[PDB]
């Protein structure tokens, strides 16, 4: 198990335009477009970020180009935030996915922002970062992701993934 299919696992594919769990235009692979509630300002992104007339359908390789962008932008992003690139470099490499998985969900300032748990992540006291991990808006709205997201961090193998 890796990055990708990990994120692939929770994320799904859609090939068509439709809502997230916020109600936030989306298509591929969890590929936010716009926190507009404009159907067309959502499909004038699509089209910006394929580089075509799409009409709010893309196919499976778009759908993967956008991903891998996606990824490369979130580990990109975290090695170059001040707060998490010490989290990360202290991190095994299953546990640098779990991190990585939260980024490209909420978004590097969204995690930037467990600062506690980042600093127990940081004194690899796994028990504890899960129990504090939990109490979040996170694990309220995405139960189920997010217990995939912890069991990882708290056990450092893709378990929660089998
Ligand atoms: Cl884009
Ligand atoms: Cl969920």
């Amino acid at each position: 198990m890796n990055i990708f299919e990990m994120l692939r696992i929770d994320e799904g594919l859609r090939l068509k335009i439709y809502k997230d769990t916020e109600g936030y235009y989306t298509i591929g692979i969890g590929h936010l477009l716009t926190k507009s509630p404009s159907l067309n300002a959502a499909k004038s992104e699509l089209d910006k970020a394929i580089g075509r007339n799409t009409n709010g359908v893309i196919t499976k390789d778009e759908a993967e180009k956008l991903f891998n962008q996606d990824v490369d932008a979130a580990v990109r992003g975290i090695l170059r935030n001040a707060k998490l690139k010490p989290v990360y470099d202290s991190l095994d490499a299953v546990r640098r996915a779990a991190l990585i998985n939260m980024v490209f969900q909420m978004g590097e300032t969204g995690v930037a922002g467990f600062t506690n748990s980042a600093r127990m992540l940081q004194q690899k006291r796994w028990d504890e970062a899960a129990v504090n991990l939990a109490k979040s808006r996170w694990y309220n709205q995405t139960p189920n992701r997010a217990k995939r997201v912890i069991t990882t961090f708290r056990t450092g193998t893709w378990d929660a993934y089998k």
